[PDB]
This record gives structure tokens, sequence and C-alpha cells, in this order.
């Protein structure tokens, strides 16, 4: 019923009509559980309770600094890192190929999730900021369709590439 035993999804909202079938907010595709694994294959040396208090910290850090439900923020970066098509490479021969191809909704979430624990791991092993506070900056960043986003930027590359290569 609650999530992390502390938030409420019952207000969250997803917007994208097209993952909203998808994304689990009801107690017990749950997609606090989803970063969680996420995260728990990233880094910041049980390795799931470990994983579980990252996201919580980072939750609590992302609701003072955007005044928000943690869980609605994390659904707009989602929303916004999740690329509607994909590619897949074909190197034959001496070149590598690249051709426009569907992207179902669970994956397109699992790429946005996998983006976002990897762009946070990858700015708390080189920077200052512990492994919570990376996550709640991306979660933010990527929410706000901000290029300084992994996740978004990275998001933005792949429907280039996409759109690209029809």
């Amino acid at each position: 019923i609650k999530v992390m035993g502390r938030w409420s999804t019952e207000d969250v909202e997803v917007k994208d009509p097209s993952l909203k079938p998808y994304i689990n907010l009801e107690p017990r595709v749950h997609i606090v559980e989803r970063l969680i694994n996420k995260v728990m294959r990233s880094g910041g040396s049980s390795k799931k309770v470990r994983a579980y208090e990252v996201v919580k910290e980072a939750f609590k850090i992302i609701e003072k600094r955007t005044g928000k439900n943690p869980i609605q923020v994390l659904v707009w970066a989602i929303e916004n890192a999740a690329p509607r098509e994909d590619t897949t490479s074909v190197m034959f021969g001496g070149i590598r190929y690249h051709v426009a191809v569907d992207i179902s909704p669970l994956r397109r979430l699992d790429v946005a999730l996998r983006n976002i624990a990897l762009g946070a791991s990858a700015k708390c092993y080189r920077t200052k900021m512990s492994f919570a506070e990376a996550l709640a900056e991306e979660i933010i960043l990527a929410a706000n369709k901000d290029p300084k986003s992994y996740a978004y930027s990275k998001k933005l590359e792949i429907e280039r590439i996409a759109e690209s290569s029809r």
C-alpha cells in the first residue's frame, strides 16, 4: 500500500497514453521495484537493502528539491527518457548498418530506468555526490527534459538514430 513505507501513488499521474497501461501504481510493473533493481546492478560501493536505501534517500531529496511526490517525478523522468523507437545494428562486411525497430512498452521503461541508474552511477563515481544525490539529480534533470540528463540525452540520441535509419 505504501511505497518504501512512506509514499502513496494514488495521486500520481501517467499522462503518456502509451505507457499508462504498463506502469503499475497499485499496492503490491512496479517501477520503484524496477528502479531499485537497476540501481542494484549499477554500483555505489545485502545488495538489495543497499539499493533500497539509495532509492529511498534519493526520493527524499527529490521531494525536497522539487516539492513534489518523488514517484511522480520519477514517472516524468521515465516518460521523458523512454525512446518511442529503437534500432538494431547489423555490421556485415566492413560497414555497420542501423535499422529502426519496434521497442515494446516494457522495454521502453527498462531502457529509461537503466539509463537513469547508469547516469546516476556515473556521476557518483566521478563527483562529490553520494549515489542518492546523483540519482535524485539525474531523475530531476530527466523530468525537466534537460540535456544535462544522461537518460534524456540518450533518449534523444536513440530516436535521432532511429528516425534517420528509416
